[PDB]
């Protein structure tokens, strides 16, 4: 009978329990990791969204970091700014101190110097304060910080350029003008030029001494008491012609010629005042050679003269100033060099509309004695203009021209500006926090959602599938016993 085979089928179902044992193993597999890529995720997209949820928090952890970057930049902005308030308020203090009419002009100059220091510090803070390189107060700019998982989900920080100029205190001045005056300064002594003393021309101007040959022995002796040059002269072939002679010097090319058609040596020899040994033409600095060339190149028309400045305050007290090169009504601060020559002060600066350049220091400003300088169509303080680049950093206020009207109002309006900017930033923080809380709340919630897809087994469900393990194992046990039953049942026939 085919029962052996038909039973084999009934055993194939028992062997199918071995496949159910493969299901026990498959269950053990489903319980092994809890989750398997065996397509329990089909609307993969929908199930992928769970992984996107975690990716959201990944973007949200970076978001929290961002947020904290923003928070820090918020904190930092106010930090660096606090100093600015700290500086300006102090200026206010000087503004009160200034309104005092008992103050002398020297007092006012002193107060102005500290105001200038405070304003300069404000400008440094504005230019250097940074966060990760962002110059938070150097320019108007809105920083967008991604604090959410998706595009455009950001919190914006509106940064403003806060400096002396934007605050309207770039020319805040409390100084008063001094009555400017001068007196001629006939600077003394001589200096040597580039003009080298050419002696070859002497012997032909000294033929009237005769002999065979007339030559100057050594260097010419100059006399800074008379401006006269003298020469030791050896007249080869002559009788009583050797001795000291006064020589005429060509102040242009340096030629040396016997002076005054002298027919015999000076009585008494070389004068006692002729002690300098010169190799070059001496110039009574008095011609202001370089100063005059600088004035011409500058476009200055008038005749120049060296004067000593004087400044008189409101109380009739006068102090002496330095040396100056007066031209017309203008005064150019000057310096007298080693050799007694004089040079107009210059400041040295970069660009304007490209390249290195130079301007001459005039005496002006809010007090009448501040070194100012004209670049382009402007007139800045020399202190500011020194080493400045108008290419890399153009746009600027000239030097203060007069005393500032209503300085306390202006300063108040300035601080008001600083303050409102700070409110936006700090309130930004709290907004960041408020935003962190929205996202944060949804974060705790999203994690509750990934738990459905992010699936796996432990108590409740483990017991369901574990009880099922033993339940099905009971089944495999049933067919383990029932695995031996058939083979024997089939062998009963005799």
């Amino acid at each position: 009978a085919q029962v052996i085979n038909t039973n084999s089928l009934s055993l194939l179902t028992q062997n199918n329990l071995n496949k159910s044992q493969s299901a026990l193993g498959t269950a053990i597999e489903r319980l092994s990791s809890g989750l398997r890529i065996n397509s329990a995720k089909d609307d993969a997209a929908g199930q992928a969204i769970a992984n996107r949820f975690t990716a959201n928090i990944k973007g949200l952890t970076q978001a929290s970091r961002n947020a904290n970057d923003g928070i820090s930049i918020a904190q930092t902005t106010e930090g660096a700014l606090n100093e600015i308030n700290n500086n300006l308020q102090r200026v206010r203090e000087l503004a009160v101190q200034s309104a005092n009419s008992t103050n002398s002009q020297s007092d006012l100059d002193s107060i102005q110097a500290e105001i200038t220091q405070r304003l300069n510090e404000i400008d440094r803070v504005s230019g250097q304060t940074q966060f990760n390189g962002v110059k938070v107060l150097a320019q108007d700019n809105t920083l967008t910080i991604q604090v959410g998982a998706n595009d455009g989900e950001t919190i914006d920080i509106d940064l403003k350029q806060i400096n002396s100029q934007t605050l309207g205190l770039d020319t805040l001045n409390v100084q008063q003008k001094y009555k400017v005056s001068d007196t001629a300064a006939t600077v003394t002594g001589y200096a040597d030029t580039t003009i080298a003393l050419d002696n070859s021309t002497f012997k032909a101007s000294a033929t009237g001494l005769g002999g065979t040959d007339q030559k100057i022995d050594g260097d010419l002796k100059f006399d800074d008491t008379t401006g006269k040059y003298y020469a030791k002269v050896t007249v080869t072939g002559g009788t009583g012609k050797d001795g000291y002679y006064e020589v005429s010097v060509d102040k242009t090319n340096g030629e040396v010629t016997l002076a005054g058609g002298a027919t015999s040596p000076l009585t008494g020899g070389l004068p006692a005042t002729a002690t300098e040994d010169v190799k070059n033409v001496q110039v009574a600095n008095a011609d202001l050679t370089e100063a005059k060339a600088a004035l011409t190149a500058a476009g200055v028309t008038g005749t120049a003269s060296v004067v000593k400045m004087s400044y008189t305050d409101n109380n009739g007290k006068t102090i002496d100033g330095g040396l100056a090169v007066k031209v017309g009504d203008d005064y150019y601060s000057a310096t007298q060099n080693k050799d007694g020559s004089i040079s107009i002060n210059t400041t040295k600066y970069t660009a304007d509309d490209g390249t290195s350049k130079t301007a001459l220091n005039k005496l002006g400003g809010a007090d009448g004695k501040t070194e100012v300088v004209s670049i382009g169509g402007k007139t800045y303080a020399a202190s500011k203009a020194e080493g400045h680049n108008f290419k890399a950093q153009p746009d600027l206020a000239e030097a203060a021209a007069t005393t500032t009207e209503n300085p306390l109002q202006k300063i108040d309006a300035a601080l008001a500006q600083v303050d409102t900017l700070r409110s936006d930033l700090g309130a930004v923080q709290n907004r960041f926090n408020s935003a962190i809380t929205n996202l944060g709340n949804t974060v705790n919630n999203l994690t509750s959602v990934r738990s459905r897809i992010e699936d796996s087994d432990y108590a409740t469900e483990v017991s369901n599938m574990s009880r099922a393990q033993i339940l099905q194992q009971a089944g495999t046990s049933v067919l383990a016993q029932a695995n031996q039953v058939p083979q024997n049942v089939l062998s009963l026939l005799r």
